[PDB]
């Protein structure tokens, strides 16, 4: 009945989230800029565990090494005053016009080198602040037209970049891992490594794959019409879910970044069920944008809503799994059999087993119902708190 | 000017393509069944190189071992009479009601064992006929609801299956490779390994990854709104493009399987440019369905259209790349620089290079246009045969 | 707490829904055919109010006028034995191969005439059984290619058909109205009158527009990525919501026809809120397909789930609107002002009002938050039954 | 062979198109602002016929009545110096924060009144410059959440606004018509009047429907996955195609506004075929954004590409229709029969015609192929200039 978050819930927010001024492609900003120090204080009051940032959110682009120090010092003091942590950091390789054709995969070699130096500088900072994960979102890596980018060469350049970052952290002895965040499109017509799948496949080709994982975002996979919980299960299956971005999205369209719980509510339920069941111990990070219709009171209400919805769904998912009636239903649908090996007896035994083919009653098997609809209605009842 | 295909073009068709009777979810069949022998003869006349099949296309389900032999014998004779080859074969693990919850990942263990035996039997046959690739399309592996399938267990079962198939071919000493064909949805609400990316990532977790690749289909990636040519470049980058399914699709909706060239015409152009530029030497396989509005004359016209469109696009792509004006444009857009390493000089040199950060003129770089629009218009002109 | 439906709730089902055998484009049927008489009995037991049918569901295609009479007689007796009504009926102008290019808009004139006679015959029957609404779903009206159909001529033929049906009912003195059911695609590449909007616009061009309305389906509008509740509000605004098809759909893909409540749960909540708030008094019709994974027990569980979910959402929507805290929030967001005329004072007064332009403080207005996020979280809390 | 545009081709561009600075949701501007006078001169040199504008493109927001006069005077002089016309004008009711919840349908009544006065002021200006059409794009009319907007009240407010604008022009005796431009989403989660269909239906409920039409945009209908040429045929069928926005879009995602010809090339071909065949005599307006990767040379190359592609497609469509082989194919596919009335003989005759039902050979009709694939391949050949 009580859905009050406490820092023990590991909820985190990006400075760019509650700090979003509301400037969209068709309109100017509707809110004033927030001082990173105020965001830290306001989020701490709401029960958040920490914050995340892009280099450019904390240190305005072009800042002298002294102004830079002053910005970090004020930020650090706010963290000390509140107990807030910084578990993840990332680089802004998308806002400045210089990155119009990308950062790591820009056609211009000099921009690629600049992108790398800018990243490395923020990695040093992230370690200084205690971040355990460094996210990379290649928002500008891609194209609007087919001849503009040779994807094989671009993937060579992307691997080159990530390999160099790996060589850097290992040489400095840092205890930080990287997490690639996929997105299918926007702002580029098509973005490289468009889904969790493409990102996982790419990681396996890096020199030190153990240092890289994924940072999936609910809305991004949904922009490709994919099943987010399924994508997350694959990332977990591969041991690559290093971090996660939670939010809401209403289908295939522009990247909405609605507060978590909004958008596909059922997918949110199945996601929380999976994260909790699987024992994900990383931060529950929210990458959302409070709609530009809101004033500051609306911004904090939206942020609070993110955490509240996660806590309600966590409760409902737990009750669902703990329900003896649901446990019986899971057996009726043979989820227990799915978890048993198909052929622990081995290939030869399978080939010699006449019960697996020659004498297999295909019609009898086909007549068995899976009982998935009853199971799904039990899930619905639990979600809506309508059990009886 | 002449777009007549010859077996040297490596164009192949599935028996199920020209043989599609036109039965869709809302209507009965509009054409009679085709004898596999007639399809072989008709395709040979059109200039095709070979055919492909599912076990069930060639041998009706439930056939006794003798009827089975008779079906294979007639088929083999048609191949001998025409010179047609069979470069790929696959299993039907989706039509029969027994596979309603999947084949390799069905919740019922006995169905999983049956699915494996059915596959193995067709692998023996495929080798006998000279197939070099065995495709696996898990059309029934997935779910309509969240609790029906634990994806981690399902991926364990999927790997188990593929690993056993790998152990089988290697023990028999067969020279055949597997190719997984992704699809995001339909007939299941969500299908496991939904895109080329997910398939490539999964392959890296198999015991003998060298035996597995992908069999991407134009329409399937487009059902997720993805860029097909980009997906193919990634598969090539990883050395996993073992086979390919060509067809057309008009955006995000049901799987249309239009003839190749139909659907996204520009994507077709960029795909052919890539396959030819990259030196793909596998079959140019068409997985299409002649619309149910057509009679048999329309079926052959549609099949012929597939090959014709590929030949026209191949011509246009070649002229595009061979155009000195296009070659100049590619340099103007720095495609040549994208192909050069970002830092062959190494990490330390990059860190010591002040021209990469401290003295990098970010504004000067940002002011450079990429000239992508002129390049894309040259591509358009070539596609439409409007150069001057 | 009790969500038991009673015939007073006006829940209806098509014979083709619970009767769906499970044959999809990639698989054979998984269930046996249901006798329309058994479906009537089983649905009555579940608390349904009535059933609907296509001519071909009740009378097998090709039936002699005597077999036809026998089928109707048995059906009528089942209705008499249960108290079940038949509020709507429709024609099957999509299954038979003759309708491969459409019914009312087929290119062949003789097929168009046949389609009309087949419809008229079922209208007589529908009136005999007491149906108040006759639905028309032009599933085959459309095309896969651009030259196959001249849409202006097709719209002339569509209007011609509907006008003739209007002339028929009015001449016979029938008290029945028509309801056009839109769908963007499937089974045709593109279907004519693809959304509720296109259907409403078309109706205004018929000779007797008062006889025609729409029969929107949740899943169909969602196949175009549209907001269903918004579409329904427009139909109500125009006085054209004659009937409605309830079900679930998971985004942009093939037509799923999931049980109501499944798919977009929040959209389901807003839909029920609207239908109840607006006083829609027509039947709550379900056009769904129990997944082919289910046996007969699963079919009835799925049907029951449709009605249950509607009753739960109706409860939650009512509590939401009745909540004084929500009523205050609605005022905070100026929903009350949206309901007031913009200029009841008239054009001249508006032009003379300096407070509307010359002295309008644009900055002060812009600084007002809309408070939509707090309002939406209250809606979420009510939906999940988490109020406190 | 020559695709040089001349003002006689009626090609027009919005000032906001070539003037787009490149600021997207994730990045700052990449180009400097263009003086409307320079755009007029540059477009005139390219062969354009005229330009269009939003009040705010020409007169910066907040301008005093004197600065306003100076901006108009300079603009008028550029038009006089070049011969360029201004056939259409529109209002910017989306950029300023005051319109965050809409213009005509904002919840705040005072904003609705302000939106009306701002529009009326620009209507006077548009008439002064000779515009024949006034476009209305309600980009901010809509919502991100369900309770924020009561759509029925919003439609009442939308009609109220348009009715008042109608009363205004008719009282002033202006010879100008309105054209509503639909868009399904972006920047709002869901936009009111989301497709051409919804807009046409709404128009029929206005007091003076004859004054209103539609201004469809290629990319917008495609953001809903709809067939643009079909939508245009319906608008023409209703006599409501007052104006049109041409551009390119790659499927369902954010609004790309690519140059015309880009995106769905085949749809572009069918669109031009329709506009030319139907005798559309309005301006061929381009609403596109030269990608932010381009410098000014790229901007003019992109603009020129728009007109070039239209001219090439116009040529190909004309050759297609003029081809005797295509004319024969159209007859083979019974396009000629589609154009003949279904029942000019009347209802009674149809009911008495036994050849329409009792003696109709349904099997013989069903066996006829439609020959659509051959027809579509002829269309493809013409498009690619590969006829032989
Ligand atoms: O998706 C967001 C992206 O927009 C940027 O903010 O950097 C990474 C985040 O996850
Ligand atoms: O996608 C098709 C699938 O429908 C089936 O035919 O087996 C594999 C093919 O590639
Ligand atoms: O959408 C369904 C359609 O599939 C058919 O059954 O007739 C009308 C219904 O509403
Ligand atoms: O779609 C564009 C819109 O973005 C704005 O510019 O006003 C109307 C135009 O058509």
């Amino acid at each position: 009945m009580n859905y009050q978050p406490t820092p023990e819930d590991r909820f985190t927010f990006g400075l760019w989230t509650v700090g979003w001024q509301g400037r969209d492609p068709f309109g100017d900003a509707t809110r004033r800029a927030l001082d990173p120090v105020e965001s830290v204080r306001r989020l701490a009051e709401l029960g958040a565990h920490g914050v995340t940032f892009h280099d450019d959110d904390l240190i305005p682009f072009g800042s002298s090494d002294s102004e830079r120090e002053e910005h970090v010092k004020r930020f650090r003091q706010a963290l000390d005053d509140t107990g807030m942590k910084v578990p993840m950091a990332t680089t802004n390789l998308f806002t400045h016009p210089v990155f119009k054709d990308g950062g790591f995969t820009a056609n211009d070699r000099d921009v690629r080198r600049y992108a790398l130096r800018k990243t490395i500088r923020n990695i040093d900072l992230a370690v200084e602040l205690g971040a355990e994960t460094y996210v990379a979102w290649g928002g500008r890596e891609g194209a609007e037209s087919g001849g503009a980018k040779d994807v094989r060469d671009a993937l060579d350049r992307m691997k080159e970049a990530f390999d160099l970052l790996g060589e850097y952290v290992t040489s400095q002895g840092y205890d930080i891992r990287f997490a690639i965040e996929p997105k299918p499109n926007e702002p580029r017509g098509d973005i490289l490594l468009p889904t969790v799948g493409h990102a996982l496949a790419f990681i396996e080709r890096l020199e030190r794959p153990e240092l890289y994982g994924v940072n999936p975002e609910v809305g991004h996979e949904q922009m490709a019409g994919l099943n987010f919980p399924h994508g997350i299960a694959q990332a977990l299956w591969a041991g690559k879910l290093f971090h996660i971005d939670l939010n809401g999205q209403n289908g295939i369209k522009y990247d909405q970044d609605l507060r978590f719980g909004a958008g596909d509510l059922r997918a949110a339920f199945w996601l929380v069920d999976l994260l909790e069941s699987a024992g994900y111990s990383g931060p529950r990070h929210f990458d959302f944008k409070p709609p530009r219709t809101e004033d500051f009171d609306g911004v904090w209400a939206s942020a609070a809503g993110c955490m509240r919805n996660y806590l309600i769904l966590k409760e409902r998912a737990a009750a669902f799994r703990a329900d003896p009636e649901v446990q019986e239903a899971l057996r009726a649908s043979r989820l227990d059999e799915l978890a048993r090996p198909t052929a622990a007896d081995g290939l030869q035994a399978l080939l010699d087993d006449r019960s697996a083919f020659e004498e297999f009653d295909v019609d009898a098997a086909a007549a068995r119902g899976m009982a998935f609809e009853r199971l799904d209605q039990l899930a619905m009842d639990h979600l809506l708190g309508a059990r009886g």
